[PDB]
């Protein structure tokens, strides 16, 4: 198949670009698109640019331009849930926005009009990244990241999030905004995330100090999953 | 030019396909383009479904797919600024995102990262719209219309939208988003929308009796406009 692989920042991207094999660059509406294989899957790689409409933006033209058969988000995330430290992978089986109130009309809390409440990674994806990693490692989890517009820097909001979403693991911007896009083109989706802060007052401090091992964490991650798909 | 025109749902959208000449439907990426011209103007029309990521797809296909040298979004708001009445136009002059924190980073509240605060509608736009309006009809208005992932519907969040970006007239989920991709791709863009409620307490069963009135006035105006724009 061919992979659609989405990083917010270049930083996010650079481990990914490293290990392309075949690699050519191809300017389209004003952004790269990096297109070749990653253990003898194809694959376009890009930097969509921060937030919900820039992501969004991406997997259309992943999908208008490049024809892509599925897409897979990499990058860094603010880690929520007790107990994950600075560092660890989280792997998103399902992805839900938590900045969403369309209630008025019945829907579920985070819930857009005319969506799901959750958009589910490919259970197949989310099935062979488990077996690629090991049990024994406590440093990678499986579970459910929210994703908003907005970066998450304090107590208050986290409480806010986790009380709409108690099983929250991680918090980013363009998680669901991609499965919502992949769903939207009935595109199987997996949505990969290093913890580089604690979304708490220190966030943006440890964001700046941590954006470079997370984004490469996370692509390793990423790239160890993509040897084992075959 | 061509001018690729977005709504949102398809009672935004009907009256303009009513009045496309040479009119033609294509499908692509599984939702429906219509082409044709309106006034010695190609345009593109799509319904892109609700919110920032579906609309912001819209934009990216447009682009992409059918090579606009402008954007248009036509649709429905909640009313908000004091005086403003169901059924009365906004042209947005300026947009802006309402419920965007990335202030940790330094960011101005509403400004998303990489991202300038305001996006503004062309200019050439807005003062030739205006011209063919009649000074006398006080039912049309120019200014701020705020975007958020949400449906409006309490005068707290009215209250708090407007504690951020007091001159706000309307509020949606879309034009933003809209003006966001259109400003990535260095594309003039115009927002109006009509009142289709006061996004109050009432503000759902408001948009259920209005949507369809709401929809065909922005889309008039619109037309109008289309006419005197040559
Ligand atoms: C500079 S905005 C933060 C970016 N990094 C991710 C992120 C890391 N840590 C957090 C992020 N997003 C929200 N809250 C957080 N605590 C998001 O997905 C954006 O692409
Ligand atoms: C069914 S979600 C509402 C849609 N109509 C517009 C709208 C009308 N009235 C309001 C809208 N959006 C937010 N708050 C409001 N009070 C938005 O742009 C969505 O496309």
């Amino acid at each position: 198949m061919k992979i659609g692989i989405i990083a917010a920042m270049p930083e996010e991207l650079a481990y990914l670009v490293q290990h392309l094999d075949n690699t050519q660059e191809q300017v389209v509406l004003g952004n790269t698109y990096h297109t070749g294989t990653i253990a003898s899957h194809e694959v376009v790689l890009v930097e969509s640019g921060i937030g919900k409409v820039m992501s969004a933006m991406s997997v259309a033209i992943l999908a208008d331009h490049f024809q892509v058969d599925a897409l897979i988000n990499t990058g860094s995330a603010g880690a929520v849930a007790e107990g994950i430290a600075v560092g660890d992978v989280v792997i998103a089986d399902k992805l839900a926005y938590h900045d969403v109130d369309v209630t008025a009309f019945g829907y579920a809390y985070g819930q857009m009009a005319q969506q799901p409440l959750y958009f589910e990674s490919d259970k197949t994806f989310v099935a062979q990244i488990q077996e690629s990693l090991s049990q024994l490692d406590q440093n990678w989890h499986l579970g459910l990241i929210a994703t908003g517009d907005s970066f998450v820097a304090g107590n208050d909001k986290i409480e806010a999030i986790k009380s709409h979403f108690p099983e929250v693991l991680a918090v980013e911007m363009e998680g669901a905004a991609i499965a919502q896009a992949a769903h939207t083109l009935n595109l199987p989706v997996l949505v990969i995330r290093a913890m580089s802060d604690n979304a708490n007052h220190e966030a943006n401090i440890f964001f700046d100090e941590f954006i470079i091992e997370a984004g490469r964490r996370s692509a390793q991650v990423l790239l160890a999953f993509l040897k084992a798909l075959d």
